[PDB]
């Protein structure tokens, strides 16, 4: 599996049937349709405890670990019930600023989009939490091109490093509370992971407001590989699926 054509996601059934569930990930936001609920309490991000591990490059997205061995960087409110511990942060992004991001805003696609992986204590583990319908929350964020992320840059610098598959590099003392928006306003619907298993475990909560990104910041994902080191270079592009049937769900909006 990856995002060719010959392994891309239409071609992700095969072996993983989920692909064609009934709370697959991700989807076009119709903004008219979304349902305005009073009953949802705001968000609670509580990240000044984060304690960043590494870097590393999986063949498909780099990621972003951390140490969740106790409820140092923890999301709770709006929707959820129970704490859930980030565990990585990872981006998709396209070939051009027309597309990259895997939800879609009345079908506008954005240059990237920011994923922060949290799982539900209740379970004990990540392992436990993705075999449970509440087991994660999925903090998307959408990323436009303009002015620089002055937080990002951190992340921006290290990617020389992991340009291939299979590597990796020590990443410490990296705050996430530098890629969020101004606005903790969102839209929430129940989903499925992004990649393989597309397990439907996900409480996707997507902000509303977009975060900018220079275009030198975009640039350097753009150079990462695909491909292991002393392979035929394949870059890091487009490494988005396309959006998905709502079937029956609804889109809840805090705002
Ligand atoms: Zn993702």
């Amino acid at each position: 599996w990856g995002y060719g054509k010959h392994n891309g996601p239409e071609h992700w059934h095969k072996d993983f049937p989920i692909a064609k569930g009934e709370r697959q990930s991700p989807v076009d936001i119709d903004t008219h349709t979304a349902k305005y609920d009073p009953s949802l309490k705001p968000l609670s991000v509580s990240y000044d405890q984060a304690t960043s591990l590494r870097i590393l490059n999986n063949g498909h997205a780099f990621n972003v670990e951390f140490d969740d061995s106790q409820d140092k960087a923890v999301l709770k409110g709006g929707p959820l019930d129970g704490t859930y511990r980030l565990i990585q942060f990872h981006f998709h992004w396209g070939s051009l600023d027309g597309q990259g991001s895997e939800h879609t805003v009345d079908k506008k696609k954005y240059a990237a989009e920011l994923h922060l992986v949290h799982w539900n204590t209740k379970y004990g583990d990540f392992g436990k939490a993705v075999q449970q319908p509440d087991g994660l929350a999925v903090l998307g964020i959408f990323l436009k091109v303009g002015s620089a992320k002055p937080g990002l840059q951190k992340v921006v610098d290290v990617l020389d490093s992991i340009k291939t598959k299979g590597k990796s590099a020590d990443f410490t003392n990296f705050d996430p509370r530098g890629l969020l928006p101004e606005s903790l306003d969102y839209w929430t619907y129940p989903g499925s992971l992004d990649t393989p298993p597309l397990l439907e475990c996900v409480t996707w909560i997507v902000l509303k407001e977009p975060i900018s990104v220079s275009s030198e910041q975009v640039l350097k994902f753009r150079k990462l590989n695909f491909n292991g080191e002393g392979e035929p270079e394949e870059l890091m592009v487009d490494n988005w699926r396309p959006a998905q049937p709502l079937k029956n769900r609804q889109i809840k909006a805090s705002f």
